[PDB]
């Protein structure tokens, strides 16, 4: 009845789940695409053919095939991001949480997981949608999409491995929401897509792509934007990395058809095992198989589309965390450790900036170094560590996003910008990592509202504020409730460039988020590298 | 008797001058060279031929031919720098102040005036040597040398206008001191040369030049150093500017001999009137006729001599003023005024950096701008004004001197570094100009001891401390009197890089004078300009 829904593709049976003191409806693992397996590996997705009978949607689906982190086995701080279900190429499913009783036609939010386009799962604990759907009375969807070579191997000109098929996976789930969410009590005219990291970049890519714009109303971008340096490659570089993946696996490289035929014969773990080997440089915050600027999903270069206003004009809400860089330094740069303060020598600092800006020449590396070194105190291990942290986060997340913010606001219909700088009281990662890449998500999804997770009362109130900002923005295009007496999150404007902090303290309005370093990263350094 | 002195060139009769409550002997206007007139214009100096009878040395000599500032007619702040005697090409004379009674063989200090190599006189009120000679019981000499085209027209390969002849004028006065100062009670084995601005660059150039090294014992450099970007040119640029001087005056330009012959026919003021026209760029802190890197007075490039230790190894004392740049901005940059606070617009700020770094490409101008602009507050007219002030002083005086200081200290026998930042109580220049280029000289020469000049008691104390540091350094190679109870000015070392402030407060020791900006000016910007 409430749990039995007839969709355009067939019937689905959800399940009644507890949430806090109440209950909500959950429809877990609904298929939206044909399994992209066998001869369909690397191909564009195809709509799921209708089924007879009742699809049992009481259970999370498989996760897509991906690299699995084993750096800290058993450590909750890293395991919380690993697949918590069996991995399978049969992984194109979505999950829906619907308030009980079913609303008539309420706001829809569609979550797009991040993970550098090489990892991510819709089924992670931290993406459990019941708290946001319950508390804010929205219909919450989480989609999935192929990652790694399965989603983004790009042999442009081939229609068997064209590239971007993971983005087309996301679009197909959006098309499914457009076509079916009304049967779950959602309004298909009021859909907000939101995501973090590669999911935030993805959200911005759908803003850019003509083939995506009519499938959602407005957008939220968390710690990611479509113009980030790690988020796309040229057709030439995607082709180089695909050929190099074949070479690592002794594939016939004579032609696209032969290379593709060889790669379709490999077991999924065989591709994953060599995935990192195709990167052109020793680097951090760089991923092998990512969206390709192809002329079809993206009509022209991202910058030209941004300059001409060739993108969906709507309202956006977006922001960054204080220490986006620490996670990537922990995993890939010398001198960093989970169990120490990680004071960074001068030698390791220099090694770090080379890894963080792998595409720079020697003059470029000197410019970065000078911009972030205190030459009154250059042997300070704390300042060297924090300076590397700022380099990674500024270059890869904050300044690309601020470039997007400024370009979008010229043509958009409303921008709201945040800076999340709260370090959770129960964080299991050490102090030096600060406010980590990914660790705003738990507040967005209302995990502080769960008593046994041991957040403070102030953190529950912060999560509730953030959920209400997100859902109110999704409903109306404005995170603020009218006639309310709390402080108002102001519009970001071209002239005043205002943003807010998100933390447990009363709201402060600031202007020009990290403007000094982002002039360096968005204007001077690109000019220097283009001139040298 | 006391006033009658027989020198190797002939007898001189000095004069008894009052000084504070006492008297000392002055020998004013002694010739040390043949008049460099007629066919000797642009030529190396020749020793003064011996004369019969008594040279009346009771009167200041003429000043050399030079551009005369008429920007603020009658204003004491600018006219204190103008020739206070008749100008003449017959100007190669020196002045001596001798304690009374005549010492047996005491320390000698020789003053070399600055003025951009285009102006300067030994006879200015602020260079009056009687206060320092009386108070510190030294024999004080001030020399003269040809400036502008008359001293530094350079047509390399010609022996008629070889270049650097003003530096040879200085050398010949030093040779005269070496041969004759014993007859005035001075010890030719304890001669300190000191100078400000171009005089300070000159001092450093005598340290470098083999033909100068044996004519003095140690050296003091004030707000100038031999490697300053304004202090020398290549033989090719020197030749180009000499040929452009001829073109401005309708000279035959077919050979050195005809060009030189044409220029020797001109009245002195005809050369002066077109002097500034030969500069390659619109600029500030750039001067037309300066030393040439010639392979003779300087064996190789100044940077290679500094790197190899090819210079005199002795003790040096040197330093800079807090606002070296303001005088040059007042006279040559848009938005600056003697009679206003000179808040600088963004447009005028950008005009100023182009004038301040005239040799930079657009990439280099962007680099300077970013290094000195607060992009949270870029329309702040005070920050824009002070930033341009810092650019001029850092680029032209402070960071060249710090490069010299660090290179020299690797090989020398003792370095003492100061930062003069006292703004005089009776300054006639506006407050935005701060601590001006040239305005430590009056403290070095003891003017605050003259009650009529209306300095404070603390400024008299400051002048007495500085005169004692300078003379004790001249005497011993160390500004400090060991066994005394005063705060000790420490050696500058390669590792610790210590320096003191000079002002009316108790002594503060600091380290790494303006190290952050000087890394930009001495390492990064030249590498950027060399790549592009
Ligand atoms: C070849 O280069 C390297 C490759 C690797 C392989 N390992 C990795 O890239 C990182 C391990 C896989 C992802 C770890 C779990 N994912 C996390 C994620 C996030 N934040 C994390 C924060 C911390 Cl402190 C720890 C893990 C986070 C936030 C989101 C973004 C990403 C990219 C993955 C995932 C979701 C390690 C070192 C290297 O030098
Ligand atoms: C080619 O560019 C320009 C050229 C000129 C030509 N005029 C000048 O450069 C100024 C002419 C000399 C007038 C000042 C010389 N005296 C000063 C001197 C010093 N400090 C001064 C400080 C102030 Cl506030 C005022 C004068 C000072 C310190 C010493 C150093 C110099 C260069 C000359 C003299 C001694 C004017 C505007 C321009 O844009």
């Amino acid at each position: 009845s409430e749990l039995l829904v007839n969709t355009k593709s067939g019937k689905v049976m959800g399940t009644r789940v507890p949430v806090l003191s109440s209950h909500i409806s959950a429809f877990l693992g609904i298929p939206f695409a044909e399994p992209p397996v066998g001869n369909m590996r690397f191909r564009r997705p195809e709509p799921k053919k209708p089924w007879s009978g009742v699809w049992n949607a009481s259970t999370y689906p498989n996760n897509c095939q991906q690299y699995v982190d084993e750096q800290f086995p058993g450590f909750s701080g890293s395991e919380m991001w690993n697949p918590n279900r069996e991995m399978s190429e049969d992984c194109l499913y979505l999950n829906i949480w619907v308030p009980s009783p079913r609303p008539k036609s309420t706001t829809v939010m569609v979550w797009i997981y991040g993970g550098g386009f090489y990892s991510g799962s819709s089924t992670l604990d931290v993406y459990n949608g019941k708290y946001l759907a319950y508390t804010e009375e929205v219909v919450l969807v989480s989609l999935s999409y192929r990652v790694g070579a399965f989603g983004f191997l790009a042999l442009h000109g081939s229609q068997e491995a064209p590239g971007n098929v993971g983005l087309l996976d996301q679009r197909m789930a959006l098309q499914w929401v457009h076509d079916n969410i009304q049967f779950f009590g959602g309004d298909p005219k009021t859909v907000t897509i939101f995501g973090e990291s590669a999911g935030g970049a993805s959200v911005g890519m759908h803003i850019l792509s003509p083939g995506s714009r009519d499938l959602f109303r407005r957008a939220i971008l968390q710690s990611g934007s479509p113009n980030c340096p790690w988020a796309s490659v040229s057709v030439a570089e995607g082709r180089r990395r695909a050929v190099e993946l074949g070479r690592n696996l002794n594939c016939n490289l004579n032609s696209d058809e032969e290379l593709i035929h060889c790669l379709r014969e490999k077991k999924p773990q065989e591709l994953i095992d060599v995935e990192w080997n195709v990167l052109p440089f020793d680097s951090i915050f760089r991923f092998s198989f990512v969206p390709v600027i192809d002329g079809e999903f993206f009509p022209t270069s991202l910058e030209s589309m941004l300059n001409s206003g060739n993108f969906k004009k709507t309202q956006i809400l977006l922001g960054v965390n204080k220490d986006e860089g620490s996670f990537f330094l922990l995993y890939g740069a010398p001198g960093f450790s989970k169990d120490s303060e990680s004071k960074i020598s001068r030698e390791d600092f220099m090694s770090g900036v080379k890894l963080s800006v792998p595409h720079a020449n020697d003059l470029g590396l000197d410019a970065v170094t000078l911009q972030y070194t205190d030459w009154m105190d250059d042997n300070n291990g704390i300042k060297n560590r924090d300076g590397l942290d700022d380099i990674v986060g500024d270059h890869n997340v904050i300044c690309p996003l601020m470039h997007f913010v400024n370009k979008y606001t010229k043509f958009g219909n409303g921008t709201y910008l945040y800076f999340f700088n709260h370090r959770a009281s129960n964080l299991v990662w050490p102090e030096w990592m600060g406010v980590i890449h990914g660790y705003e998500i738990e507040f967005v999804f209302g995990l502080p509202l769960v008593k046994e997770l041991n957040y403070t009362a102030e953190e529950e109130a912060l999560s509730r504020r953030i959920m209400h900002y997100w859902a109110t923005f999704a409903k109306t295009g404005n995170p603020n409730e009218p006639h309310s007496q709390e402080s108002k999150w102001p519009l970001f404007t071209t002239k005043e460039q205002k943003f807010i902090d998100l933390n447990t303290e009363p709201m402060k309005v600031h202007q020009r988020l990290r403007v000094q370093m982002c002039v360096f990263w968005n204007q001077f350094l690109p000019k220097l590298l283009n001139a040298t």
